[PDB]
């Protein structure tokens, strides 16, 4: 039977960055929807579930994605309310990467600090999409004080408050509407991450490594200008003074490997549900090898 | 040459469903559309006649598909007008599985009722959709009396008419807008179908198993709770006292090997012309073995 | 790694023809977007560039289409312009055929004429869709004098123009409204293309048959009626007194091999463009064979 990924994007169409990850993760054929809601996907999983049996039924599986992580977990949970009984495939949502890349940051964070962040304090700038909520999801699960910033409170909130739902936590938000004010917002953290839209630089140079609480900082953006300034985007623990910086290119080495391998595990059974815990999990175990 | 289906659907998306079974039933690459409609099909047609030549045109297909059985028979036909000479492909409709589930179905009761109807009355319930309307269609063709229903007189009837002008056939139309109106329509009626959506209970147990005239039923609906009370969705002519009953199971497995066999036949030729007539002459013979 | 095409259409859905004939030219899967413009367009490039690495890069390639020339070239430009450093990967712009078929027809042509149709006289009869526009473009690089033509001068204009500012040439525009238009613009011409919608004639038998200066003339149109009265679609060098005829499909089996060689190029480096430039050059080479 061919293996065959149907991807349910929340955006107005499906994102190429997946395609080529599902075909590499293993999937034989992509089809791809956007525009996808929690009332329109039902549909979509009745041709899943209604298609195939037996062996077969675990040569189809779903992805889920998007730019909009609380529109992406509505949609999942939709998904996952549409079968029954032994009428699912597996499913995985990692909207703009959140879950994949979050985790591949937060794991290797998490090692390099020694195995605990509990009790310290992380501070995710620009934290409002998708990567930075369910890197304070994860922080957070792994009992850090996060603070997830953004330009305007009210957006801050509104992710902070997602988080606090989705996950049981008591992540903080804060407004940063400029660089003084981030500068400020990092003062006193052990951990910073950037998880700013693609190409700005959200920390400067002068604003991380001059204050000596900071141990760790992580930057998700891989496109010049990167999210912080004086690292390089290969690095993965490099030593800067008595601190370590992650780039996004050290990051996304394990986001793709970590993102590939599920969508193969989603082929192996038709019960699979990868999600942020599932995707922590196998982060922790990847990032030890 | 790859097998290459072109999947035109009349609903906003294509259907998941149509692109599992395409991919089953061997088509090597899918490529879907939603919104088609009688004038722009023909632009997707010409990409379809102008590429391949010799040998290699009968590996191109197209199935038209959605969920309004009239403007998918308004695209076929526009499919069909748009060929021209040798300038052709192989072409199949199924608008939510319409003509494959009404085959396997009429077939099957068909079969059970001793290989002729002609004569009976059938009660299509809730056959405004699609699968009703083919349902109509094929069981007037065999020479029942059909009574296509639904809750307002009006649209039934413009299925009912749509059906008659596509078939030359001459079924009738009733408003049931409830659960005792459509346990009135049954009685005296030796066949009752039930076309209702998704998740839908038509017919209590009571309204059929106590009507001595009824010698068959047969539900579509595959999703608890069922089209007909007092019944299992994989009944295949499984007797309950006098009575026959086939459930949406029961019937899916031959809608299923139906619509494989009818994509393998896709890419068999350059001339095919799957619809009504001859989806229901090869359900004949696969209900036979 | 599977050879993955992303095709980028600026209609709203993408070119069927585009499919067949990528796949035909060595894609394993093409995955197509409809509505994209120069600003959407970035993130989908960033899904190609950030997802693969080393040798696997140039197994992913963009395929630019769609029917408006001027919008098919901004999305090129914004396609080229998120590449940066090593992150690229091979693309092609060919919107309706424009670049592919005016090669070959050109190509066929200038052959035709000996190898030089420099200082001669060139009329596009509606030119100003893609294929026109490029035809012209290309005429006028091999120095022909070219009237590129449409039944609105300010339309005319607009190609006239586009083509001026992407090929540094001097196309000039004229108006034909009708057919008696039309037929005097050809007088004393040497090459007449016939670039119009599909199936319509643009110049009867008698509007060149007897005018002493015509030398060539090529339609593109395949669908009867042809775009030039008294010539057959095979037509490929055909003698009609002292004059030649190229018909659609005489020009289209060249445009057809041209742009399937260019598909299988696009997966043998991840720094190909293939545009008109190469394209032309490319299908001189093969017109010599
Ligand atoms: C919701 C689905 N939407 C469709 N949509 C389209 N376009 N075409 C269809 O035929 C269907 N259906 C076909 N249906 C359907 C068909 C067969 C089986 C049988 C199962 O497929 C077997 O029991 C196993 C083998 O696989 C179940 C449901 C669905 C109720 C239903
Ligand atoms: C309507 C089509 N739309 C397109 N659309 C796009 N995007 N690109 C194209 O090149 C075309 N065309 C290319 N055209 C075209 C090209 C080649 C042949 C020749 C045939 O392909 C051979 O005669 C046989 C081999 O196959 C015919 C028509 C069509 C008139 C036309
Ligand atoms: C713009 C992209 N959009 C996405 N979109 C989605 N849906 N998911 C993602 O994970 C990403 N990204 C993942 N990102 C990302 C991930 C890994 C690498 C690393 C490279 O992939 C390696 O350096 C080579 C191996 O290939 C770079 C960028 C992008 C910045 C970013
Ligand atoms: N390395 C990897 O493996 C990997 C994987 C996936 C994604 N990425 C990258 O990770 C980053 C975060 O991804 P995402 O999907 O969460 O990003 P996103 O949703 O595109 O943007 C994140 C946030 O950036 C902020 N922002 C936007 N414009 C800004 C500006 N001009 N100044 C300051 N802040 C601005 C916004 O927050 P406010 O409006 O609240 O201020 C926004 O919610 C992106 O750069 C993405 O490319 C990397
Ligand atoms: N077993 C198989 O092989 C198979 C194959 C294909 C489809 N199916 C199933 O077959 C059934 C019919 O398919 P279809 O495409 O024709 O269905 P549909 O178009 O989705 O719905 C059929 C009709 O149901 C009626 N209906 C909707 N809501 C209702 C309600 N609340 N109460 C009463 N009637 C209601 C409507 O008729 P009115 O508005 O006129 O009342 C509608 O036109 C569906 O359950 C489908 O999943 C089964
Ligand atoms: N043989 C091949 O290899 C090949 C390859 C690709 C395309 N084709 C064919 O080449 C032709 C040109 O392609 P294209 O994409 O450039 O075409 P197009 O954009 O669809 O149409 C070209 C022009 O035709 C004119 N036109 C439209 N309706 C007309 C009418 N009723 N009377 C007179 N003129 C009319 C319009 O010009 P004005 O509004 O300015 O008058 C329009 O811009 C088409 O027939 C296409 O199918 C052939
Ligand atoms: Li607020
Ligand atoms: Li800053
Ligand atoms: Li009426
Ligand atoms: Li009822
Ligand atoms: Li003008
Ligand atoms: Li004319």
């Amino acid at each position: 039977s061919k293996k065959l990924l149907f991807q349910f994007d929340t955006d107005a169409t499906p994102s190429v960055f997946d395609v080529v990850v599902g075909y590499d993760g293993g999937a034989d054929h992509i089809t791809g929807y956007g525009n996808v809601t929690p009332d329109n996907v039902g549909a979509y999983v009745d041709g899943t579930i209604y298609t195939r049996g037996g062996k077969e039924k675990q040569s189809t599986a779903i992805f889920v994605g998007g730019g909009d992580m609380a529109a992406g977990e509505r949609v999942f949970e939709a998904v996952k309310k549409r079968f029954f009984g032994p009428f699912r495939v597996s499913c995985m949502l990692d909207s703009n990467g959140s879950n994949t890349t979050a985790a591949a940051g937060v794991a290797l964070v998490v090692k390099a600090a020694g195995g605990s962040v509990k009790g310290k304090k992380a501070v995710v700038l620009a934290g409002t999409g998708p990567v930075g909520m369910r890197s304070a999801a994860l922080l957070a699960g792994e009992g850090a004080e996060v603070v997830l910033c953004g330009r305007k409170l009210d957006k801050a909130q509104a992710a902070a408050d997602s988080v606090n739902k989705r996950f049981k936590v008591n992540v903080t938000a804060a407004e940063t509407a400029d660089d003084a004010s981030r500068a400020e917002a990092v003062k006193g953290a052990h951990f910073v991450f950037t998880a700013g839209a693609i190409g700005l630089e959200l920390l400067p140079q002068a604003a991380w490594q001059n204050e000596s609480s900071i141990e760790i900082v992580a930057d998700y953006n891989a496109q010049p200008p990167l999210g912080i300034g004086g690292i390089d985007a290969t690095d993965k623990g490099k030593e800067y003074g008595g601190k370590r910086a992650f780039g996004a290119l050290g990051i996304g080495g394990l986001k793709l490997k970590l993102h590939r391998a599920c969508i193969a595990k989603l082929f192996e059974s038709s019960e699979g549900v990868f999600d942020a815990e599932e995707i922590y999990k196998l982060a922790k175990e990847m990032a030890v090898d």
